[PDB]
C-alpha cells in the first residue's frame, strides 16, 4: 500500500496524541507572513504561474515531514508515503469554487503538466468534487487572491481525527522593500505541535527562496 | 413582508450550500485593515462621529450584497430586503456594554439621527438587550476602541443555520502614512465563500474613500 | 482557603455570566503585538532571560484583576486570591513539550528561583505533565519561539465553564525602530469581555515599559 502503519507504542509523542485526541480534543490556526520578494524574481525569470508554483512548493513541504502526511485507517495511525494537493479553482462566470486534485511530483516540470491537464479537462466543471471523491492521501490548500488578510480561521463544527492540515493563502502585499504572502495554517494537536507548524513554514520559506529547477 | 423566498433549486451554490450547512458545517473569520486616512479628513470637515459613520458605511455594504441578509424562516432560505445594525454601547460607569439597534436608512443624514435618538433613550440602561428582542434582519457589529489587534475569532459553541454576519472592528494606527482600521468579518461557509467576503471588505474600503454625502 | 465566592446575584455582569455560559456560550480569541523595545533594554542590564520574565509580566498581571481568575468550584463561581502559571517547556532531544507550573511571587527575584528550581528538577522529564496534576488556579501561557505570527487561535471542541486565560506568544521582529512581540489572548466570554482583555493587554505593555525592580 501506499500508507505504512506508525508505531505508536514506542513514539515520543504517545501521550500527547491520545490527550489531543480524545481527553481535550482540540486544533489550532495560525497565520504567518512569508517573504516571496526571491520567488517573485524566480517566476519572472521563468514561464510558471503563481498559484501553481505556491501549490508545489507547499505540498513540497508537507510531502517532507511525517507529522503533516498521518491519517486514521481502520482504527489505526498510518503516515502516508505522499499527499497530493487538493486546491480550489474559482469560476469567473458563476462566482462560485470547486475543489480539484492532482497527483503530486517530485519534478515541478512533471507537476506543472498533471496540473493544466486537470485544469484543461474541468475548467468548465461547477460541481464542487468535478472528479467525485477525494483521494484519502490529501492537503487542502486554497486561495483568496482579492483580498490581503493578517489573520484567517475557520470554524469547523466537528473535527473528529480529520489530520490533513488545511493551508490558506491571501493576495500579497509590498511592505516596504519585501514582498509578503499571508499563508494561514490550521492542524489537529492530535498529530502536530506548535514547533511542527513552525518547522514547515520555515522550510517553505526556504523553498521560496531557493531555485525552482 | 421584508424578504423574498430565495430560489434553492436554481441558485449557482445549490450543492455548496446543503455541503456546508449539513455534511461538513463550518464558518470562517478573517481580519484584514482597511485605509481609513480619506475617511478621516471627510470626517474631520464635517460634524459626524467615527462609530456611528462606520456603523452606516458596515450596514451600507451589507445591504448591497444578498449573500450577507440570508436566514432560515419557517425551514425555508430567504433573503431580508434590507437589515438593520446591532452594535454595543460600553457603560463607563459599570464596565459593561449593551447591545442596541436603530433602523438602517440609505440617507446618512436620517441614519444619524435614528442613532442619536436610540442613544439619547438608552444611554444609561445596562441590560444586555434594554430594547428588548433583536430583530431578526439585523447584522453584529462590534467595536474595542481600547486595543488595537491583528486578529480576532470568535469560538462559539453551536451556530447552527445562523447567518448573519458578525464584525467587529479594533482600535485604528497609524501605519507610516496611513491610518488602518482592523476589521475581523466572520461568516457562515453555507451562504458565503471568500470570494464574497473579500467583495465585502472591497466594497467598504471603496465606501470609506468615497463622499459621505 | 485562597479563593472567595463571588457575589453573582449583585454583579453588574450577571445577565452577560448567565447569557455567555449557557444560551449562547462562546469565547474569542484576539492578537495584538506588544511593544517590547525597553524590556529588551532591562534585560539586556541583568542577568534574567527572556522567557521567565515574559511568565513572570503575565501572571503579574492576570494576578491584577479579579476576571481573568475566576473558575466555577462546587457549582459556584469563584475568584482565586491568587494563580500560578502554567508554561510549556520545549525538549530538544524528542522535540516535544511538556507543560509545567510554579509558584507565583510579587517579588521577581523569588520567582526566578521557583522557575530555576522547577527547571533543574524536571528538564529532562519527557512526560505532558512531570509534576502530576495541575493546579486548579492556573493560567496557560505557552511560547513559539521558532516563528513569527500574526495571528494565533485554539478550535476547542469543549470549552464549558474553563474561564483560566490561554495566552500564547511567537518569536518577536524587528518593526522599523520597534521590537513588537506578538501575544494571542483567548478566553471565555461569561467573564470577559473585550474591555478587559484590552485593559489587560495595556496593563501588560505598561509593566514592559517599567523598571523590573
Ligand atoms: O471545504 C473544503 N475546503 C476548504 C477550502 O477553503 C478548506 O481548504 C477546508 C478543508 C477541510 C476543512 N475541514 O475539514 O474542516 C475545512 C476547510 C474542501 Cl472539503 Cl471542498
Ligand atoms: O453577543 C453579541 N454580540 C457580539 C458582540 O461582540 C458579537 O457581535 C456576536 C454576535 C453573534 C455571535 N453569535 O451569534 O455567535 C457571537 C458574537 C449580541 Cl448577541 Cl449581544
Ligand atoms: O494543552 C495545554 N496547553 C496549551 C499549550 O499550547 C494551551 O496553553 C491550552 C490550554 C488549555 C486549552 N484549553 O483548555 O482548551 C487549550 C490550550 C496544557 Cl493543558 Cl498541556
Ligand atoms: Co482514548
Ligand atoms: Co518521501
Ligand atoms: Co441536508
Ligand atoms: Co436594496
Ligand atoms: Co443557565
Ligand atoms: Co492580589
Amino acid at each position: 500500500m501506499n500508507y505504512t502503519k506508525f508505531d505508536v507504542k514506542n513514539w515520543v509523542r504517545r501521550e500527547h496524541f491520545e490527550f489531543y485526541r480524545h481527553r481535550l480534543p482540540c486544533g489550532f490556526s495560525l497565520t504567518s507572513k512569508i517573504d516571496i520578494t526571491t520567488l517573485k524574481k524566480s517566476l519572472d525569470d521563468s514561464a510558471y504561474k503563481f498559484y501553481p508554483v505556491m501549490i508545489y512548493l507547499i505540498a513540497q513541504a508537507v510531502n517532507q515531514f511525517d507529522e503533516l502526511r498521518m491519517a486514521i485507517k481502520d482504527d489505526e495511525l498510518i503516515v502516508w508515503d505522499s499527499v497530493d494537493p487538493q486546491f480550489t479553482v474559482f469560476h469567473q462566470e458563476t462566482e462560485t469554487f470547486s475543489a480539484l486534485s492532482c497527483p503530486y511530483s517530485s519534478d515541478i516540470d512533471q507537476f506543472m503538466v498533471n496540473y493544466l491537464s486537470v485544469m484543461e479537462r474541468y475548467k468548465s466543471d461547477t460541481k464542487l468534487f468535478p472528479q467525485g471523491v477525494t483521494p484519502e492521501n490529501h492537503l487542502n490548500i486554497s486561495a483568496l487572491p482579492w483580498v490581503n488578510f493578517d489573520s484567517f480561521n475557520f470554524n469547523v463544527a466537528n473535527f473528529t481525527d480529520y489530520f490533513a492540515p488545511i493551508i490558506t493563502m491571501a493576495k500579497y502585499q509590498q511592505e516596504g522593500d519585501r514582498l509578503l504572502l499571508p499563508l494561514s495554517v490550521q492542524v489537529h494537536h492530535a498529530v502536530c505541535d506548535g514547533f511542527h507548524v513552525a518547522r514547515f513554514i520555515n522550510r517553505l520559506q526556504e523553498l521560496c527562496n531557493s531555485k525552482l529547477k
